């Protein structure tokens, strides 16, 4: 019927089998779907009919003329009967597979009408009128001769493949010629660049097709070095180039990497089936390249980045390298459909939020869903390895999400009066899906200041620890308690307790075993750019301080996200070390209501509009690879229906309803022997020696000074099965060399504690107690924040942070304004932490004398605080019993002394200690032992600390019987009735002044010199007051000037 | 006769001739291995010279007395006692070590043959056993001071060149990554363990001999796979990474960094010129001079010794004439007190004189720096800090920005030099502890903040007052931190001054060439306690066991100068006398002692506004903004956000340099500012402001608006702002907290720089800080810039403290401070609601025909037709709270009540409010109202200084407030709006 001919050609099939693999490998890891050798020729036949319009044509008898008929478009006919797939020249590949898929999808499914087999212009065949050619593809094969030769001949020899291509065209309209360069152009198109450039492009593949390149002449030992040093540089900076980024803005990001080209390493497809000797656990094993390269592909530049050849510890290393680079096992469809659950949850979670309520898109989770699922596993994974309990600390952003999702909190709870709720603490229970174990999870509050609870959670994990005798100061190495950590990108990089929270990690006094962080990185912060947030690649680059792995995941991947989670437990557990993962994600929101984030971010927000959330996207893949059906997708649909109706169901329903602190003399001698009750051998510094005597001495014959006193009421309450954590710069020794509650042996190094004796009582029995004495790291913020969380997760602990001088906690002001001070009235978090602060004016200028009493002073409101300046070492002493034992958990802060310490006035008597309390005002003991008259008494000084001791050395000398000098010992809450009862003792008092050595607008004038003539007006209406003027610093920078102003405060007081 | 290998022998005497050339000196002879062998008493040596007593000598003692005999033969001083009493000789004969490439790869060494029945026979093969023994050559370089292992008699790896050499390759990478772990860094040498503890380095682990040091491998490379030999690759690689210096890069992101340091670090270097170590012994010798001195002449000076830590002195020394080899502009540096006054001195070069007529360890100085050998000068200076530790890092950096600025160097200038270099010292707990590190290396970087790299010296003397390294740090180095941006750390030995200047040059030029921070981790100790009275071994008294036993730098170098053949022993007495000279003058010298602008003005600011470039596309959000500023400028009724860029353009078209940045400052929080507008299509930035720098005849006018939005960092931020206006007194320089509740975490900052720098160290400051404040019902959190903790560091002169109602005087307050000539911090408490309340707006004759107000009066008593008169309660506040009372007055029509406004908190305005209150000539009684709660706000502070100031005035003055709170303000919403109807009701009760 149509007069044939025919033309051959053998084209090679090498870089079609090799780009194939590459592109099937892809989606089998991805959204799914396989593309077939048909799908590449049959698309190639379409390109090359543009080149010749010729092929396409067909012969006709129009007017009884011979003609050749230029049909409108590329008709493709199919083997299924030939069915076509129309107007393929306006089609690029992923149009042309999904229209040949349209076709084949219809054939199976009996859907094909007449319309579809009609029309064809050329087609296509895999082993004639209206048609000028068709097609034919042979089977791939190896040329003659070369058949029946070993895998590895055909290797070594370089021999690849070959499709047979045949062309059956009309003789009457088709040249010989022109049949031929058809072929030959098809066979230029499957060895073509370009042709695999834009098929990867057109199915997302981010990776550099397979490249039809001439076999490198070099020796397989030769390539072999090459091949190694390609390894090296994927395992140190494939992260450079991993598709980690839900939203790909950076298109770069996947080129002009020379270290990860295999092609600048003189390697080719020629290669791929070749051995090379590699080497690892089992020594050197021989691989093929095709092999070693798809592995480190699916380590380090997929959805995973793995940051870990900066630690220096090798064992740990290998431990990572072996769990990246092993074929890990795909999760069972049971473990998807339970990971798409946790995504069904908080996808549901989020929509009513938005819904139900107004102002909730600043804690708007949409984009950074991923979290839920990866949260789920990192606390899964702890309850595997049978650990007590997961703590959380995080920000505002998906708060609520992570109550109801993964604190297990009900809606009824979480919305009670629905905000403060966005700042509270929770706990809860968790139970294993999958497992037989159970685990506590609990959630820590926190303020609006980004990362500032970061050491809160360390201190309050490291407290729980100690109380589950699990960890450092625990029988095993459990660490059984762990920290989980939130962050977003642009805090997690700028604030600076990151730092000082990641220092914390390893230390004797500070280690929790490891904390796991997740830095929820939607690569915007507020209205700013990383650009301006950071000066380095990731904004989990500081945890590199530690040596700490990196993982760096993509949100839109909550397989990759739970896999990297369980494997951060696992590391945590094996090393004790932290663990940080960057969640990539976006901010799919506005910061806050009314905000149009492309007013800033026009480009990340245009890429933003074309993003479906990762609910759809994670069921769309697991139905394109064939891991659930579609009634298992309905089913999937059905539930996130179900978990949103019964969210605005169960908050529908909701709406509808809505004192002796005195100790015995045996127990100051018990704490004075101790410091002489070495242990066997034990060479005690000449200089520390005379110290351990003297307190022997003061427990027995009194003349007790402050830092014995201290240890006095430590000891005893150790002894009576109290915890005591004391921590702060040099506090084993003391700043000012008088503690010594640790002693270091002069010839060995060996450390000793005194007090720690006294937690076994005399019969032999623990008491219970103990004494955790530590040198902290030189930071105030994270120290500072850490004994306030340890307070907290362990109420029954007395808890003591020193600082050097106290003028340098002023580097905690967070902490102190937003934990210590507000805590309990803002969320009900109670904490019973001391902060010992050295104060007092002694010429040392203005950052060695304040601890900013007057500051601390004005934070205070009835009940939040107690703010004390002892006198004496006994008041000092009841002053940390009554603190110790009141049952109320309410913070101290001391003002402490410096030179006071060795005043041989400020000493104190036993009976000080065994047959008295804490006087919050005191009198001076000649009114009260003494035989001094107090009606004598015409003016009163009233004061507080160490210038005691020098009006009453002034007060001696001139001998003054008309002045009273009065000491204030708590400052707050200020004690009205006891001082009242005081003043009224001294009848014929004509004037009362208040007396401070800080300047006028510091001390507790700016506070006293207001209220007290308001508390009490019947005795201080007309309070004068007597200090250094107001001064812009705490101090002058001039030893002599401060003699100077001193002897004027003295003057004044006596003039 | 006896064939012996001598193949050991030979490569252990490379590897110890090879260390002794680089430190102590002196050469091994094959006759010393040899001679002490046969001694394992006296041993004669060939003319036959004897070493008496050789069987209680050890090896080090043994080549001192045979280089004694040695300096008695050459020199012609052997007695007859030399010759008598001898037991075994030597001269026992010795015979000669016999293709060059084809002999290496059969593993054939060199054979020597010696000579002299049995017992003789068997005493040849006693000293071959020798000269293949471990515990030999083990002692022998313990005796030398060698910390590497020796070559060891190992049999040879039956294993291909091919399989070797990829196990070579992977050993070049251990030394690369983890060579610093096992470097000579420690001059105390504590850890002993150090040079064992790794199998990761150690050839023996990895299938390699002594069989493999003269076999080829292929390396790959700069100039392509080279092959060298395996003793060679090894020789540089331990030279380079286990030596005096630990170089950490490997971690650096940027290939062409990588290759950089590590050409530079394995090139063979020539040694110093005897010129460049006479050089570096000189500045030795004038920094332990200057530290006895300090010591001898003063008591409490103990604090700050140097001593143990004096080669930061000529390191310091070579970084400034590396800078000045370079032709740079400056060197700004920023150190806590530790060898402050040597810095003084002998780096900055202020006189004696100076220096000697405490605080003198916080203030700042200026000086030249001429070099020595080459023709360029450079500035130095040092600038002011507290004792809080690290808190000056970010000041520096802010410092030298605004010097590179000015000279128009780096980001905001026309070359990228950065000809303006910051030199920051450190103490090793300091660095590691301190957030505020973290937060300043975060800056290096950006746009805003980049001072093209920081030279990073960190003086670890390995103790932390009483504190060791393991409770100060969870990392190996105290210098860690900085591999969060990628910076290149060295690790060096204080007790080589020659390893320390060179690291110190190459720091320099890898600045110079990446504009990227540098560290040098300098190794030393602190010989005394940290104090005085201070006895450090109570506390450590294993580091203070070996301190001990250490000389001093200056000794040390001088007898590794004199050792190594350097320098002669004339040259060495030279020294000493230069030291002596030098201690000897210190004592010496030391003993001898309108704001109004015009419509122009406001109309040309608008029009900027809308003067886009050509094709930008402005966000439809953004352009009703735009056309409104437009609309303002001629029409009046100014809001807050408009009338603060008419303040800032209208200084900026006078001439002015003005920077304002703080968090997401571009938009504004609130979407207010707008100062940076980007292009809907593009990307592309406007910022309108920038049309003001040129006058309308094309000319500059010489200002600039540099506007940024900051990283996430409160402290580092106000840090670099405050040290901003230090370093560029004429600049008006703004920081904007994101609310005004943020800024305690800029606390050290205001405590320590902003609100006491001018009373302790006499350094001014012009910085702004913009403070979101106002009770809204937004929570603790999102309501106060503490009002009352500003107002307590108040004092005389220190600071302005204003909270303005109106738009207006805003401006004129911006205005007022930008052209006063007084360099004084102003502290401004900013609306967030009040930037879009309609009454809260200005008229154009406010901008034009005014001033700043300190206190200001209700328009009805001063423009309208109120009666003061009527009035018998007045009513005292300051800020948005008056705009409700203004309201409720207007309401419920009370002629008897007035409003007056404290615009200006401190200094108060005593004049100006006593003329005020004097005009309501009927008030019965007087209230201070506030939003703030009773222990916040104003009241603590004009509740007790209001009557004091004003006595005739405000005896009697009663306070309308919230109830004292421990947290400014209530956490819930439906709280705060029942208490501020308490306020307004109680107000007009
Ligand atoms: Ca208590
Ligand atoms: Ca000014
Ligand atoms: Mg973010
Ligand atoms: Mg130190």
């Amino acid at each position: 019927e149509v007069p044939t001919a025919t033309s051959v050609r053998a084209i090679p099939a090498k870089l079609m089998i090799d780009n194939r693999v590459v592109i099937n490998n892809h989606l089998k890891r991805t959204r799914g779907g396989k593309i077939s050798f048909t799908h590449l020729l049959g698309y190639a036949i379409v390109q090359a009919v543009k080149k010749f319009p010729n092929m396409n044509r067909h012969f006709a008898v129009v007017d009884g003329k011979p003609t050749a008929i230029t049909p409108a478009h590329t008709n493709l006919g199919l083997a299924i009967v030939v069915a076509a797939i129309k107007r393929c020249e306006t089609m690029r590949f992923g149009q042309f597979i999904a229209a040949y898929e349209d076709i084949v999808r219809r054939a199976r499914d009996g859907k094909l009408t007449a319309e579809d087999f009609s029309g064809v212009t050329i087609s296509l065949t895999n082993p004639m009128q209206g048609q000028g050619a068709i097609i034919g593809a042979g089977a791939m094969e190896y040329p003659a001769e070369f058949q029946g030769a070993s895998e590895e001949r055909i290797a070594d020899l370089g021999i690849g493949k070959l499709i047979t291509l045949t062309s059956t065209y009309d003789h009457r309209i088709i040249q010989g010629a022109e049949s031929g360069d058809f072929l030959r152009t098809i066979h230029q198109l499957l060895l073509d660049d370009d042709f695999f450039d834009e098929i990867f492009r057109e199915l997302g593949i981010p990776y550099e097709p397979v490249r039809w390149r001439t076999d490198n002449p070099d020796s397989i030992e030769d390539k072999n070095a090459r091949v190694i040093e390609l390894i090296a540089a994927y395992r140190n900076r494939g992260h450079l180039m991993a598709d980690i980024d839900p939203l790909r803005l950076d298109n770069t990001r996947f080129r002009s990497h020379p270290d990860l080209d295999v092609n600048s390493h003189g390697l080719t497809l020629w290669d791929l089936d070749r051995e090379f000797k590699v080497d690892g656990f089992a020594g050197v094993q021989r691989k093929k390249l095709r092999d070693i390269l798809s592995v480190l592909r699916d380590a380090y530049c997929r959805h995973v980045g793995v940051e870990y050849t900066h630690i220096l510890e090798p064992e740990q290393q290998r431990w990572i390298q072996e769990r990246v680079e092993t074929k890990h096992d795909k999760p069972t469809v049971a473990e998807q459909k339970y990971i798409l659950s946790k995504l069904n949850a908080a996808e549901a979670f989020e929509t009513f939020l938005q819904t139900k309520y107004v102002g909730q898109k600043r804690f708007s989770l949409e984009g950074a869903e991923t979290v839920i699922p990866m949260m789920d596993a990192v606390i899964d994974q702890c309850a595997e390895h049978g650990l007590d309990e997961v703590v959380i600390a995080m920000p505002h952003r998906g708060r609520l999400n992570v109550l109801a999702n993964i604190v297990g909190k009900p809606y009824s709870q979480i919305f009670s009066e629905f905000d403060v709720k966005y700042h509270l603490g929770a706990t809860g229970t968790y139970i294993q899906m999958f497992g037989d174990n159970d685990i506590e999870v609990s959630l820590t509050a926190n303020p609006s200041h980004l990362e500032a609870v970061d050491p809160v959670l360390e201190g309050l994990v490291r407290a729980k620890q100690d109380l589950l005798d699990t960890g450092e100061e625990g029988s095993d190495n459990r660490f059984s308690v762990v920290p989980l950590m939130l962050h977003g990108d642009a805090a997690f990089a700028g604030q600076g307790v990151v730092a000082e929270t990641l220092n914390l990690a390893l230390l004797r006094g500070y280690r929790t075993g490891g904390t796991i962080h997740i830095v929820v990185n939607n690569q915007i912060g507020f209205t700013t750019a990383p650009t301006d947030s950071r000066s380095s690649e990731y904004c989990t680059d500081v945890a590199k301080m530690i040596g700490a792995p990196i993982f760096h995941v993509n949100g839109d991947d909550p397989e990759a996200c739970a896999w990297v989670a369980r494997l951060a437990v696992d590391f945590r557990q094996a090393f004790k070390k932290d663990v940080v993962i960057d969640m990539l994600c976006y901010r799919r929101r506005g910061h806050n209501e009314g905000d149009d984030p492309s007013m800033t971010q026009p480009y990340m927000y245009d890429v933003i509009d074309t993003k479906r959330g990762s609910r759809k996207a994670y069921t769309e893949a697991l139905i394109g690879r064939g891991d659930i059906s579609m009634k298992e997708a309905e089913d999937a649909l059905r539930d996130y229906q179900g978990q949103l109706e019964r969210v605005f169901n169960e908050v529908r329903e909701l709406e509808k309803h809505e004192l002796a602190t005195a100790v015995d003399k045996a127990m100051l001698q018990r704490i004075g022997d101790a410091h002489l009750a070495l242990p066997e051998g034990f060479t005690v510094h000449p200089r520390v020696r005379p110290v351990l005597e003297k307190r022997r001495e003061m427990a027995y014959e009194g003349r007790i000074d402050w830092a014995f006193a201290e240890l006095l009421a430590l000891g005893s309450l150790i002894a009576e099965g109290k915890l005591v954590r004391l921590s702060g710069q040099d506090t084993q020794r003391g700043t000012f060399t008088q503690r010594h509650a640790v002693i270091v042996d002069r010839k060995t190094g060996e450390e000793f504690t005194p007090l720690q004796l006294l937690a076994t009582n005399p019969d032999g029995t623990p008491t219970g107690g103990k004494f955790l004495v530590y040198n902290s790291a030189l930071s105030e913020f994270a120290a500072v924040g850490f004994e306030y969380g340890y307070s907290v997760g362990n109420p029954d602990a007395m808890v003591l942070w020193e600082a050097q001088f106290g003028d340098f906690v002023n580097g905690a002001q967070s902490i102190i304004d937003e934990f210590i001070s507000s805590g309990e009235a803002k969320w009900g978090q109670l904490s019973d932490v001391v902060l010992l602060l050295p104060h007092g004016h002694e010429g040392q200028g203005p950052d060695h004398t304040s601890g900013r009493i007057e500051r601390f002073l004005q934070l205070w409101a009835e009940g939040s605080m107690t703010i004390a300046m002892p006198s004496t070492p006994a008041n000092y002493f009841h002053l940390l019993r009554r603190h110790g034992k009141d049952g109320i958990q309410r913070p101290l802060i001391v003002f402490t002394p410096k030179s006071m310490l060795r005043n041989k006035a400020a000493v104190s008597d036993i009976r000080d200690f065994t047959e008295s309390k804490f006087r919050s005002v005191l009198e001076e003991p000649m009114y009260t032992d003494g035989e001094g008259d107090r009606n004598k008494v015409t003016r009163l000084l009233l004061t507080s600390g160490k210038i005691y001791y020098e009006l009453a050395a002034r007060k001696a000398k001139e001998n003054r019987e008309d002045v009273a000098i009065v000491r204030i010992e708590q400052l707050a809450p200020l004690p009205r009735r006891r001082l009242a009862e005081t003043l009224d003792r001294y009848p014929n008092v004509k004037e009362k002044f208040w007396v401070q050595e800080e300047p006028a607008n510091q001390g507790a004038w700016p506070s006293f010199g207001l209220t007290l003539p308001e508390i009490l007006p019947d005795h201080f209406t007309g309070l004068k007051r007597i200090s250094r003027r107001a001064m812009s610093a705490p101090s002058s920078g001039s030893s002599k000037v401060h003699a100077v102003e001193q002897q004027e405060i003295l003057d004044t007081a006596f003039g």
